[PDB]
């Protein structure tokens, strides 16, 4: 049976799948066609139907995993199109599967006759996952990197960053909604809390505001637009800064209050509310790791999930925001497997089946 | 010279005015017909050219302040309109202001010659403003209420709540933005923290969303929405609750994250949006005060500002959530008296000067 692991979550379905490369002369041989033509699909093709996409550029080569050296391979999709494959799946194996989906679509799962579905915890997963992949390397490179002097934009640049000790750790995933964790250990680590103002609301809003058609296109309107069209900042309210409490006049007083006039709503762009929404659920986020890692206690801050993939506007602000709002106490890190951590966990309790 | 307070906040202009109802014989005989006339204009309507309110329900009764009885009187108009009472108040006083437009229209308001206009601190007027009108009463009756019974709704009901050793206490100002308050005693307080999704925030996207022209009618088409049409819940991703981090179904995994959709857009109603936008703005306000609750080590959180003026919807949803999210650790506070406190302490602040 070949090894994957599958994370269903609200909005996309990740699936990391470990393809041997160390197959002997009697395995090839004693290999089933079907097993073969999986392997050859996966492996030959990265486009998978409309939908389905391998992110050839995070593939881990040579790893040894469960005795054997093969690829760690990276593929998502829609779980909008998690019929498609299950479809697929019953055309003539036991799957760790975790997220949400995992649950919803247990008994869908189960038609594929002789299946076997261990739903494992979506952030148990990404706890064994994130440390994984890191312990492991990215081929030899730093899994985890951060950006340096990002209060300076002449200086500002992606660097790497050491988790040899990753304890404590708080990992804000950002997923359709986001997830906090404080990670105290290998096997200790609590959902601090989440919010629901996550990668669903700035695709929702963005859609809703300017008709944008995909998670790509609102970023690329995003990148072109001006917040401040939208937002009402400090120095609109007070004509400068508030000096009294260190509020700069450039920080957001009101994300979207200047819509509430008619003629602002009528000269503003599409672009312009692409980047306020897009700054908005940034900052909000981040103002809320920071206020989790000051009560946990925890200075170095992770951010994860799909929201940040080909995002590096919402990264550099979040960056620069956690780095200025907590005057220089903590640090906003970064890892370039983002959206698979549950998907790799998942795959990694296949042992204990 | 008439005894006002005012806050000039980035939305409404707030304004305490104090009518002496102990004018003696001599007194009434000295005074000069322009500031007869003020208080007759004032006194005499209840609404202020097209735009200005007196909130009469709230006037406090045969007050003593400055060792004189009186009346203290509510106003209320947009900010965008302050160059028309200006204009007013050049036709034929010391000022005590507040709130960023003090700083923002200070040479405005000395357009008005002979006029002494002294600046006071948005949050030290608020902090003031609070603790007097807790401390008078309002006209014998608590000015301090909470929901009883929050999670019950045929049991939640408004009841009285008694503030006599009123520290410590967290105030949750949501104006345009939102701040937050840590206060320790009646000369020690800090702003913990604040968030720029708030009142205008409400506003601005229900205004681009809808198209409502008030505030007003914002809350009404968000009574008869269900927010559920926009927001993804937790249900929507597991199928039910995610128990093991005790996250009910009905939970917002994703606010708007059902406008992802195109066929979900197209079907969800205006009324359903108003909705859902109060409903995000209200859960991510209460959110972040219960951790900076927490962090505090403060339990009891008092909500105000004018994004809950007529507002019952934000304030149950507050009660609850708060209630709901902290398993009954944190008790919701309102006032009656919510967006006036400001121009309260400012008027507070006469002697000074
Ligand atoms: N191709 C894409 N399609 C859709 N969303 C994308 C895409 N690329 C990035 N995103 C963003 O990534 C988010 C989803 O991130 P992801 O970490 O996969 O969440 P999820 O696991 O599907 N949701 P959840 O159930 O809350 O864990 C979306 O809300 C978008 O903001
Ligand atoms: N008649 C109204 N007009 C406009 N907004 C209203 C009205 N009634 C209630 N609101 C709400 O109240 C909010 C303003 O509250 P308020 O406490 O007066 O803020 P502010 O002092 O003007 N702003 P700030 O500079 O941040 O302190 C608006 O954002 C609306 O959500
Ligand atoms: C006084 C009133 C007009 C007002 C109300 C709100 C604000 N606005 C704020 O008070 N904010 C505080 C923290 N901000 C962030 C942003 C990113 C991160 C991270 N990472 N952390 N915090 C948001 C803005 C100002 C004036
Ligand atoms: C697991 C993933 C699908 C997910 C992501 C986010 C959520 N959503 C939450 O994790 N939330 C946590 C706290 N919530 C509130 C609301 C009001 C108050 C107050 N007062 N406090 N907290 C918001 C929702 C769920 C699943
Ligand atoms: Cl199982
Ligand atoms: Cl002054
Ligand atoms: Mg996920
Ligand atoms: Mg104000």
């Amino acid at each position: 049976s070949p090894w994957f692991g599958m994370d269903i979550g609200g909005t996309l379905v990740k699936l990391s799948y470990f393809e041997p490369i160390d197959i002997t002369a009697e395995e090839e041989q004693e290999e089933v066609e079907s097993l073969k033509s999986i392997r050859k699909y996966l492996t030959s093709n990265v486009a998978y139907g409309s939908t389905g996409i391998r992110d050839v550029h995070l593939e881990l080569k040579d790893l040894t995993l469960f005795g054997r050296r093969g690829n760690l391979h990276f593929i998502r999709f829609p779980t909008q199109d998690l019929p498609t494959f299950i479809q697929m799946g019953r055309d003539k194996t036991v799957l760790c599967a975790t997220g949400g989906g995992a649950y919803k679509f247990e008994k869908d799962f189960r038609t594929i006759g002789n299946l076997h579905l261990h739903k494992l915890d979506e952030l148990d997963c990404l706890v064994k996952g994130l440390l994984y992949i890191d312990s492991v390397s990215f081929n030899g490179q730093a899994e985890c990197y951060y950006f340096a002097n990002a209060s300076e934009p002449e200086r500002c640049q992606k660097m790497p960053f050491n988790l040899d000790d990753p304890y404590p750790l708080l990992v804000v995933n950002i997923g359709s909604g986001v997830s906090i964790l404080a990670v105290h250990s290998k096997d200790n680590y609590k959902r601090v809390t989440g919010t629901s103002l996550g990668g669903g609301t700035f695709l929702g809003l963005c859609s809703l505001l300017t008709g944008c058609e995909s998670f790509e296109e609102a970023l690329e309107m995003a990148s072109k637009g001006d917040s401040t069209q939208a937002d009402k900042l400090v120095r609109d309210i007070y004509g400068g800064d508030y000096e009294r409490f260190g509020l700069p006049g450039w920080a957001v007083a009101s994300s979207f209050g200047n819509m509430i006039y008619k003629e602002k709503r009528e000269s503003v762009s599409k672009e312009d509310l692409a980047r306020a929404t897009l700054v908005t659920i940034t900052n909000n986020i981040g103002s809320v790791a920071r206020m989790c890692a000051v009560n946990e206690k925890i200075n170095r801050v992770v951010f994860v999930g799909n929201f940040l993939r080909v995002n590096t506007l919402s990264m550099k602000l979040l960056a620069y925001a956690l780095d200025y709002w907590s005057k220089g106490q903590l640090k906003a890190l970064f890892l370039e497997h983002e959206g698979y951590f549950g998907a790799v966990g998942a795959l990694l309790g296949l042992p204990n089946f």
